[PDB]
């Protein structure tokens, strides 16, 4: 019982790098401090839903989910889907500390990271469509397995 | 140090259920009976390695990886991105119990509950391509967060 409490934080953040799919989609799980993120065309309910199914399939069901005001946060559509998996969902301003500030320390350790994996492959602007999923993969994996 | 190894068994499986991408990359990490599942049009060395980056991305780097003789499996391609990860392979005869047993199982069990998923949103023969990630995202979830 007297361990950790599973909420998560979510946040979509914008990487060129990683064009024509350059919105990702990251969530950091508070209590792990383990990272999950994908790829996305565009910043939708859809895309934030898509997401929230795969991290919850690599850490399962969260009992809450912080993100911010934006709309594909809290669409209908979106609190249809979280109250169909029965978790609660708590909105915070852009970047609100008390709910953002890891989801964002996140995103630039993922950033990073993703500049210097490709930047070591010889990938100085964008990467090849067919290895970014790799890339990804390989920072995600960096930033977890620490 | 005394608990347990890191050995995988990979296979693919054909699911016309997720048809156009049927080919479902199957590995189940023989320690834990963890499993994890990804999505390919093509059976390919290709389609092998993007499967293993995402396992890898998900449960860890393992020590060994157990296949059968498959050529996906055994091209210079493959031995070539397994050497470049460290991760020693070991192939077996299709099926072979002693590798293959296990991720036979696990081929059942998924493909079931691909079934029961998809028959309860009403989804009597092929899923449509916009829900296919989600509904094995959940298969998926349901197997391993038992
Ligand atoms: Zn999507
Ligand atoms: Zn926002
Ligand atoms: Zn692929
Ligand atoms: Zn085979």
């Amino acid at each position: 019982g007297l361990g950790p409490l599973q909420i998560w934080q979510t946040n979509f953040t914008l990487e060129p790098r990683m064009a024509p799919r350059s919105w990702l989609a990251v969530t950091v799980d508070t209590a792990s401090s383990a990272i999950v993120v994908t790829q996305h065309g565009r910043v939708t309910s859809v895309a934030a839903q898509h997401h929230w199914a795969t991290a919850i399939a690599v850490l399962g069901r969260p009992k809450a989910i912080k993100t911010d005001n934006g709309s594909c946060f809290t669409s209908k559509s979106t609190r249809e889907w979280l109250a169909r998996w029965g978790i609660a969902h708590t909105t915070g301003i852009p970047g609100n500390s008390q709910g953002q500030a890891m989801v964002e320390r996140a995103n630039r350790l993922l950033k990073d990271k993703i500049r210097v994996l490709a930047e070591g492959d010889g990938f100085m602007k964008r990467i090849p469509t067919s290895k970014q999923g790799e890339l990804l993969a390989k920072a995600m994996y960096a930033l977890n397995h620490f």
